[PDB]
């Protein structure tokens, strides 16, 4: 685009966990911390409600795989902010 200044403020990522309810909750996830943390954190809240929900990013909409969870957050460019999409099954 036209810049040459990256990495200076911080080294963490921000994700917004949404849901069918309409609202969403924002959390703090480092650029290295596992992505599953956001998944388990949301699931731990309700315990058992969504069931078989699917998590994905807003754009460019590429879906999430088993590797996306095991790996870090910034691995898929989540910093400094990102959005998710819940696809519950019931």
């Amino acid at each position: 685009m036209g810049h040459h200044h990256h990495h200076h403020m911080s080294t963490v990522a921000r994700i917004q966990f949404r849901l069918p309810d309409g609202s969403s909750f924002t959390n703090q996830f480092p650029s290295d911390a596992p992505l599953e943390e956001a998944r388990q954190f949301a699931a731990q809240t309700v315990g058992n409600t969504y069931g078989n929900f699917s998590l994905a990013t807003m754009f460019p909409r590429r879906e999430f795989t088993k590797e996306d969870y095991k790996k870090k957050l910034l691995d898929l460019e989540l910093a400094p902010s990102a959005s998710v999409v819940l696809l519950p099954a019931g």
